[PDB]
Parts: C-alpha cells; structure tokens; sequence
RNA sequence: UUUUU
C-alpha cells in the first residue's frame, strides 16, 4: 500500500490534539496511588521535570500549561531509570507521560545510533494507535536529530524497511510485522533501552501474549532496559502477568483502575436486537455530527454503514475487513469534517484522539466491561465533557449489566432500573 | 467475536 509520508511543516506536525477542557482543574481532586521502593517524587511543572529544553518548547507549541497527574507522577520515574505500571483514565495524557521523559534521556544521553537496532521500542495493539503514537512522537521530538519511524502491517514491507534502514531511534509498531522485521533479522534489540507496551493490558492478554513474550523475551534483548507499561484498564490477573517482564517497577495509580472518565455523559437505553436501527437514526437525526458507533463485527460495521449513507448520513467505516488504505482514510475524512459518522469495531476502541469525536454510541454493547471503558474513553477527554449512548439488549447483554452498573456508580452517572 | 506479519 506504501501510506502517505509524514509532512515537516510545524502546522500539519502540530495539527493533532485536543485543547483541555474545562474540567482540566478537576484533575487534582482525583486519588493517587503510589507503589514501589524509592520512587522519586511527583514533578509539578514541564519546566522542573529535568527535561531537555527543545522538548519543553515543543509541548509549549503543543499547547500543554500543566503536566497531568500521570505525566507529574510517570515522568521523574521513567526519566530515573525504572520500570513502571501506569494507570489513568482515557485522555487524561498518558503518552506524552512516557514520550516526554523518554525522548529527552535520547537527547540528554546520546548513544550511536545503529542499523536495524532501535533504542526504544513502543508496541501497540492496533495500526491507526501506532501511527497516532508515531505523529505525537514527531511532534514532541520535533527539530531534533531524533528519528522515528514505525512498523506496521498492511503496507508495503519494502516502504517500511525503507524508512528503517536509515536509522531510527524510536521505532512505534504493531506486534505482527515487528515479530516479521526481527524473523528476518533487519531488526534486533540489543541497543533497545526503553521497551513501552501502550494499551499494556491487552498487548499481555490471551490475544497477543505469545507475541508479546516473544518480542521482550528475544535473545537479542538488551538485558538491561526499561520496560514501561499504560492503560486506563488493568485487571488484576493481567498485571500479575506483567510483572514477569517488570523489574523493580513503580505502580501509580489515578483514580479507579478500570474507572470510566467522569466527564463523559453517560446513557444506556433498554433496546431489543431489531429495535436498534431506528434507535440509532432516531439518535443521528437529532444530531449526527462527530459521532462514532461501535458494533460487534466486522460484517455489521460494513452493513451499517452501507446503510446509514443510503440515508443521507455521511458516513464511512473501519474495521478489519477493510484495506489499510481504506483505514486510513476513513480516520481522514473524520477528522477533516468530510464525515460525520464513524462506524466502528473495537478495532477503534482504544487509544485513538480523535477532536471531531463528540458523540460515541455502542450500537452493539461489547462483552467486556473493559472494552466499554475505553470505548466511551474515545470523547469527553483533556477535561472537556462528551456523551456516550449504548443499546443495552436484554436478549445477549445481561452477563455485563453487573460490571456495567459498577462503572456507572463509579464515574458518577445514574443507573436505570433494567439494569439492576 | 475483535485485533494482530
Ligand atoms: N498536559 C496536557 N495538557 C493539555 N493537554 C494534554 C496534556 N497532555 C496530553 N494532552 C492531550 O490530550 C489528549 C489525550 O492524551 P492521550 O495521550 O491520547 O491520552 P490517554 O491517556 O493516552 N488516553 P487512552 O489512550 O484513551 O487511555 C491528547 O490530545 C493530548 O494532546
Ligand atoms: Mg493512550
């Protein structure tokens, strides 16, 4: 497919993100948790974290005032040195919380950059979240010498291991096409000394595991490394996983591990199987504008969305089914306005910043309460408010009303009886 | 099922 190359004008390499809500002050008043042997302290300013001055100017033209709780709490711990297990809410900054400290040590301790050997290694569960990590990484690293790139299937391998071959120091990827760089022998770690799982908790569940233990557990592997772990979900069982690759690693916690982000308005509707599409026109029609709905398959985004178009809605898909190109374009076409409905599979559930986001509609409820979480996570985030819609079918849903109704209570919002 | 060479 050979994607799009990636522009240097300070206008486009600063296009993406979304500018802090309102309730950005509410951040403070939420609880955090610390764990682990002398974890240095929380810094309380981008400027008086011991970071490099060309990175503090790119968050300034990123338009970044105050650090987040995470990034207060993960940066002084990853800029030390240790390993860390980091949990906030959705949009609450957890990438810039390890991009910032990370990138500035690349500059701040500065080590010969070899061929086909990355000094830090971020993997992600999806394509569109690695090319995102990929854009914000350019962006914080932006008029240095430090060189990115990314690896991620659905491309032409030639393209990619172009833009490889040259030298990168940070290389961003998805699981897959890393594992085929590295069978292929173009890609080794023995100069990684930062190793990030983004989305942690399902890089280590039964999905990619395997590929996950093979990929840090390499013999190529450069014994000492840092190995940093984030998401805004981490079931008990997943982060006893995760310490088998942790070492003396630092826990921070804020808020509700799992919680759902309290700004986001959340409504759930007792809706049967055949009574959903009305349902949905009925939500559009009102107000179709920056919206994305989740279904359960691929197949049901693609009917849906073939649908929803023959209605007057401009709308478009993404999902596996499609080509990558398509994939793309589609994210494209939402964030420039071109369309107004994104129809979805959890392939877009977690991780992605998307600003035109402002309604997010779980047409088909997902079968882990985890899923939701991020999912509803893709609005409402930096502090600003959004609305999340889910079609609760009593016919197939009832195993998640239990976990449903907990992260209701819990982020504040008000239960409906059905549920209960 | 959904992701993931
Ligand atoms: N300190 C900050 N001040 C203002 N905006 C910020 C700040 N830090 C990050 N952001 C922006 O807010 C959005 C959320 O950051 P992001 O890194 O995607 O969050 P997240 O915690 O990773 N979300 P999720 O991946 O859904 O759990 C992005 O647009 C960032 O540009
Ligand atoms: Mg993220």
């Amino acid at each position: 497919y050979i994607p799009p190359e990636p522009s240097n004008d300070a206008i486009e390499i600063f296009s993406s993100g979304i500018a802090s809500g309102i309730h950005f002050s509410k951040y403070n008043n939420i609880p955090v948790k610390v764990t682990g042997s002398d974890v240095p302290q929380p810094i309380q300013h981008f400027t008086s974290a011991d970071l490099r001055d060309i990175i503090i100017d790119n968050v300034n033209k990123s338009g970044y005032k105050i650090p987040t709780p995470i990034q207060k709490c993960s940066i002084p711990v990853i800029s030390s040195g240790r390993d860390l297990m980091a949990c906030a809410q959705t949009g609450s900054g957890k990438t810039a919380a390890f991009l910032l400290p990370i990138l500035s040590k690349l500059l701040e301790d500065p080590h010969e950059l070899e061929l086909g050997r990355p000094q830090v290694v971020i993997v992600s569960p999806t394509r569109e979240l690695a090319i995102q990590i990929f854009n914000e990484a350019r962006k914080f690293a932006f008029e240095s010498y430090l060189k990115i790139g990314i690896v991620y299937g659905g491309t032409s391998f030639r393209h990619q291991n172009e833009c490889i071959t040259r030298g990168c120091h940070v290389v961003i990827a998805t699981p897959g096409r890393l594992l085929d760089f590295v069978d292929r022998t173009f890609i080794t770690f023995e100069d990684t000394r930062f190793v990030v799982l983004d989305e942690a908790d399902r890089m280590l569940d039964m999905g990619f595991s395997e590929d996950m233990r093979r990929i840090m557990t390499h013999v190529t592997m450069r014994p000492e490394h840092q190995t940093l772990m984030f998401s805004a979900t981490f079931p008990e069982e997943i982060q006893r996983m995760a310490g088998e690759f942790l070492k003396n690693y630092v826990f921070v916690a804020i808020g509700i591990v799992g919680g759902a982000c309290s700004d986001v308005k959340q409504t759930i509707y007792e809706v049967n199987k055949y009574a959903k599409r009305s349902k949905l026109i009925e939500i559009l029609s009102e107000q179709a504008d920056g919206t994305i709905v989740f279904v359960e398959t691929k197949r049901g985004a693609d009917f849906l969305a073939s649908f929803l178009s023959e209605k007057e809605f401009p709308t478009t898909s993404i999902h596996g089914d499609r080509l990558q190109s398509q994939r793309e374009q589609a994210l494209r076409d939402f964030k420039n306005g071109s369309m107004k409905v994104l129809i979805a599979t959890s392939v877009a559930s977690r991780g992605l910043d998307i600003k035109n986001i402002k309604h997010v509609i779980n047409y088909d409820m997902p079968s882990k309460i985890d899923d939701y979480v991020h999912r509803i996570g893709r609005t409402g985030r930096v502090g600003n408010n959004g609305r999340a819609t889910s079609f609760f079918d009593p016919e197939k849903d009832r195993a998640i009303a239990a976990d449903l109704v907990k992260i209701l209570e819990g982020s504040g919002q008000t239960v409906p009886d059905f549920l209960r």
